[PDB]
């Protein structure tokens, strides 16, 4: 099955995946000079003083935070997004050492991690209609850097003990998503995909400019996952990121001027 070793890693997906070598694959480089100004970008929103979370979960590839989706609480609205967006999930993308991890890049920068929110369209009723379609997903991507500690990022860190095998999750409940967020939702954004199988190429990417800062001891707890499950061999979860896929036919447009 699909992971990130030498022998199911990223160059062997397209085997069962073969949309991995499409048209509009992610993660892709961001060329800070190529990307244009937008003017036609509505206001971004980020609304999420009501999000619901409910549960932490290592599913082998990452841990995903969990949030109620069954109505309009968490939700991104506007920029390039045509109505309304909900949030399903939150997860990161990490690497062995600091000088990698991210999925994105920034003229070929690459960050320590990525963290990834995840909204479904409305309009499609539920994420797996939403899958089915051009525009059914928006995903916020967030850079990391490491320098001053997240205290909004404390409360994952700490629970990642009683997750630490494939297959285990915890409780998570009242987890507020702001504390994740950098001041400035300054961003860029192009269409692709999923960055893990199975690549479906439904996602608006909104990726912000301003990294946030964790610290070395926050990532380095991270880095002591395991993609295997419980009595297994111990696999360090590290460096479960997609390198960058081919821009093709497509723009990235910025934000900001
Ligand atoms: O034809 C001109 C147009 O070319 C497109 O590729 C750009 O995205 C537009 O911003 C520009 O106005
Ligand atoms: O907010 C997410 C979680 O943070 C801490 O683990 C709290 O102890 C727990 O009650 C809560 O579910
Ligand atoms: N796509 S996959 O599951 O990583 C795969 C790996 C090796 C051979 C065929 C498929
Ligand atoms: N990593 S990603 O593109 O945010 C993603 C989100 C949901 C499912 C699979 C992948
Ligand atoms: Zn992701």
């Amino acid at each position: 099955h699909w992971g990130y070793g030498k022998h199911n890693g990223p160059e062997h997906w397209h085997k069962d995946f073969p949309i991995a070598k499409g048209e509009r694959q992610s993660p892709v480089d961001i060329d800070t000079h190529t990307a244009k100004y937008d003017p036609s970008l509505k206001p971004l929103s980020v609304s999420y003083d009501q999000a619901t979370s409910l549960r932490i979960l290592n599913n082998g590839h990452a841990f995903n935070v969990e949030f109620d989706d069954s109505q309009d609480k968490a939700v991104l609205k506007g920029g390039p997004l045509d109505g309304t967006y909900r949030l399903i999930q939150f997860h990161f993308h990490w690497g062995s050492l600091d000088g990698q991890g991210s999925e994105h890049t920034v003229d070929k920068k690459k960050y320590a991690a990525e963290l990834h929110l995840v909204h479904w369209n409305t309009k499609y009723g539920d994420f797996g209609k939403a899958v089915q379609q051009p525009d059914g997903l928006a995903v916020l991507g967030i850079f990391l850097k490491v320098g001053s500690a997240k205290p909004g990022l404390q409360k994952v860190v700490d629970v990642l003990d009683s997750i630490k095998t494939k297959g285990k999750s915890a409780d998570f409940t009242n987890f507020d998503p702001r504390g994740l967020l950098p001041e400035s939702l300054d961003y860029w954004t192009y269409p692709g995909s999923l960055t893990t199988p199975p690549l479906l190429e439904c996602v608006t990417w909104i990726v912000l400019k301003e990294p946030i800062s964790v610290s070395s001891e926050q990532v380095l707890k991270f880095r002591k996952l395991n993609f295997n499950g419980e009595g297994e061999p111990e696999e360090l979860m590290v460096d479960n990121w997609r390198p960058a896929q081919p821009l093709k036919n497509r723009q990235i447009k910025a934000s900001f001027k």
